[PDB]
């Protein structure tokens, strides 16, 4: 099967670092330089073996054809009103980028407002963030190129879709918040740095500042409103209160759901926004999250996890701000996580809960917190919403494993509420009645019950004969909830597979306690949980190790890579997308310093001792047993992934190929593909998405020798 040779890759045997008395050799450290001829040549040599391997068998083209056909369905966002007009996103089916439309009424003719497709030949310029002025007459939007986190902000006048001269550079991880006087907008920027800032660099991002841009001026005139020069990792994002009176500053340091919350009463500024604002440091620590919902005068409603790991709503009165005085508007639930909250039609709240990994949606009274109405939903996720305080209606979008999506609408001016289907699309070719979704709870090593969704064809025999695709993430308070994936349903229908999603610890599925169960000293719980999900699928007869593929991205790429090292006997195939692989060095690059809240940092002996045990780069080892080799492995990354710098995958693949790939018993391939004009994934154009899933499933099909089922 392996009619190629791995490229020769220089080992710098002098690259040795002492970590608290533990010597670590890093012979591929040179791959950390993305601009070197050595690194470029490495990437070319790797792509030269991977691409023909993936393209060789007709199955890739069969998959690509079916993906192109089945993914070709109309895709809408929720409608949202801004000022006098309605907006929505829409993709006719296979456009590289969805397009923003505008209409003067719900019943009126729609026209194109912003079409990112016309900004590049290949769909590699994408919208990344936007904000309308409070009156809806002006529009700011971020553009990213080739999938980088870097943003350029541009501006338009809404009436006539007129491009304006204003351009803001050096924007990354930024807020966008207009003052209600319409004069200008808050945003974030980084100071100038040596080298490139295009997404190919690895330079750490520090000293983010908060600026205010006056519309009709040059960026060089922008006002500095907040900075933290003694705290280079702090990031202060601004929003205006719903009445326009207060700027709320949420300061973050790291990825934990916590923030400082300062405010500026804009009426108290001596002469408008002229410099550093008169911040009042309401919550001046990182002990809890305070997410603004709405205010009525000085009474501010926040969603919080302060002493409430499943989240709750509190009211803080700025005129009586001591914690003993806060009112608990909607108390914490014993098990269900309050995921997000919105205020609509002045005095309603819309609360979205997660109940055993499925969403529910409720309308409550702002004054008392009392439940008023349950919006009925099938089992799945709410993935879109609109309805702000001054608006009188809501839209929300529902999705599930088997359903592409339904957008509902509810007119909240009516005495009796009747939510109605507003938009629905059906994908022909995937008959949902042929399949089922089950949720089970399996015990992990330590006895904790972990949820898992399993999607499969109705009536299958549990005889271990089916290929399986088991997905996980496990970190950062991210909940892995049901979603419609044509790419995975093709695996089910056309490759006879079983899909599984394990809700392992580190995620947000059971609130902050679930997240803390998968971080820092307890990160190994993630891996144990995931290995146990695989063991369940095998024991219960869904699959067998040789037919099992595991997949994850980013922190989920770390997940599957670590699992490959720890239990190579459990998996036939491993696809790690944009994975964090070097756990000793991740904090040195771009925004990686922010991840130490989930991982720790190797500068601490205590943390090093956790990290060294599971770091994928540092745990590649030939299996002791003669009959065990590594699973087939494919790493996918891209040359502008400035979220997870691609050196992680480059150094990992070099290590896998040298330590394991050179062994006579290893016959499963260990490959990397590095894409061009792409990044971590957000904003990836449709064409590239289709190529990527075609690569993934062709790899699975060839390695496992799975026949296509037309
Ligand atoms: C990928 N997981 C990378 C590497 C490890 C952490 N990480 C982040 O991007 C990190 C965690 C938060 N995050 C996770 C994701 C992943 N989403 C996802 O893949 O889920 C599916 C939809 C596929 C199921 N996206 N964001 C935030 N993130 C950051 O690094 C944010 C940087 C900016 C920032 C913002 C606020 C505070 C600090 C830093």
């Amino acid at each position: 099967m392996l009619s190629f040779q791995y490229p020769d890759v220089y080992r710098d045997e002098t690259a040795i670092q002492d970590y608290h008395g533990h010597k670590v050799c890093d012979p591929y450290a040179w791959l950390e330089d993305p601009d070197s001829e050595q690194t470029k040549a490495f990437v070319e040599a790797q792509n030269k073996i991977t691409v023909p391997f993936l393209e060789q068998c007709p199955i890739r083209g069969l998959y690509k054809e079916r993906m192109t056909e089945l993914y070709d369905y109309p895709k809408y966002s929720c409608h949202f009103k801004k000022g006098k007009r309605y907006f929505y996103f829409y993709n006719t089916g296979l456009q590289n980028q969805r397009v923003l439309y505008v209409q003067d009424s719900l019943e009126g003719e729609a026209r194109v407002f912003l079409d990112p497709n016309i900004l590049s030949d290949d769909g590699t310029v994408a919208l990344r963030g936007y904000a309308f002025s409070e009156d809806g007459e002006y529009f700011a939007y971020g553009l990213s190129a080739s999938g980088s986190d870097w943003v350029t902000i541009k501006f338009m006048k809404v009436d006539g879709a007129k491009e304006l001269p204003d351009v803001l550079e050096r924007v990354k991880f930024s807020c966008m918040a207009w003052t209600h006087d319409g004069k200008g907008m808050f945003y974030n920027a980084y100071p100038q740095q040596d080298g490139k800032s295009d997404g190919t660099e690895t330079s750490t991002n520090l000293h983010q500042k908060l600026y205010y841009h006056v519309l009709g001026t040059d960026q060089s005139e922008d006002i500095l409103c907040a900075e933290f020069p003694d705290e280079p990792k702090w990031m202060g994002g601004a929003e205006l209160s719903d009445d326009g009176r207060y700027v709320l500053l949420s300061i973050r340091e790291g990825c934990d759901p916590v923030n400082r919350l300062w405010y500026c009463d804009l009426q108290q500024e001596s002469n408008g926004i002229t410099g550093i604002l008169k911040w009042v440091k309401l919550i001046d620590n990182f002990e809890g999250e305070y997410d603004y919902v709405t205010n009525e005068g000085t009474v501010f409603t926040f969603k919080t996890n302060r002493h409430s790991p499943n989240y709750r709503l509190i009211n803080i009165d700025f005129t009586d701000p001591e914690e003993s005085k806060w009112k608990v508007l909607v108390p914490e639930h014993e098990k269900d996580v309050l995921e997000w909250v919105a205020c609509v039609r002045s005095n309603f709240l819309v609360l979205c809960y997660l109940h055993d990994v499925k969403n529910t949606l409720q309308l409550h009274d702002l004054a008392t917190g009392a439940l008023l109405k349950i919006f009925p939903l099938e089992v799945g996720s709410v993935v879109g919403y609109s309805g702000q305080k001054k608006d009188t209606e809501i839209f929300y979008q529902f999705t599930s494993f088997l359903s592409p999506g339904i957008i509902y609408h509810c007119d909240l001016t009516k005495e009796e509420l009747e939510p109605r289907v507003f938009r629905e699309v059906t994908v022909k070719g995937i008959d949902a009645s042929d399949y089922q979704t089950v949720q089970i709870f399996y015990p992990s090593k330590d006895g904790t019950k972990i949820p898992m969704f399993i999607v499969h064809k109705k009536g299958i025999k549990l005889d271990g004969s089916h290929p399986a695709f088991l997905y996980g993430y496990g970190g950062f308070n991210i909940s892995i909830t049901p979603n419609y994936s044509v790419s995975r349903l093709i695996f089910v229908r056309h490759m006879g597979g079983v899909l599984a999603v394990a809700n392992i610890r580190g995620g947000g599925e059971y609130g902050e306690t679930w997240h803390k169960g998968g971080i820092l000293a307890n990160k190994q719980n993630c891996f144990d949980d995931f290995q146990c999900a695989a063991e369940y699928l095998i024991k219960e007869g869904y699959t067998s190790p040789k037919r099992l593929t595991i997949n994850g991205g980013s922190n989920g790429g770390l997940l599957v890579a670590t699992c490959a090292n720890q239990r190579p006997d459990l998996f036939g195939c491993v696809i790690a997308q944009v994975g964090v692989m070097d756990m000793l060095k991740f904090h040195k690059y771009t925004i990686g310093h922010a991840w130490t809240t989930d991982y720790g940092c190797s500068d601490s002996k205590q943390h090093f001792e956790w990290l060294i045990k599971y770091s994928p780069l540092h745990n590649v080892k030939l299996p002791e047993a003669d009959d065990i080799q590594y699973p087939s492995m494919l790493l996918l990354t891209a040359d502008h992934d400035d979220r997870v710098v691609p050196l992680h995958s480059l150094k990992f693949i070099a290590t896998l190929q040298y330590i394991v790939g050179r062994s006579r018993k290893q016959n499963n391939p260990l490959l990397i593909h590095v894409d061009t004009k792409a990044g971590h994934g957000a904003g990836k154009p449709t064409a590239k998405v289709i190529e990527e899933v075609s690569d993934m499933f062709a790899f699975i099909a060839r390695c496992l020798n799975i026949d296509w089922i037309p």
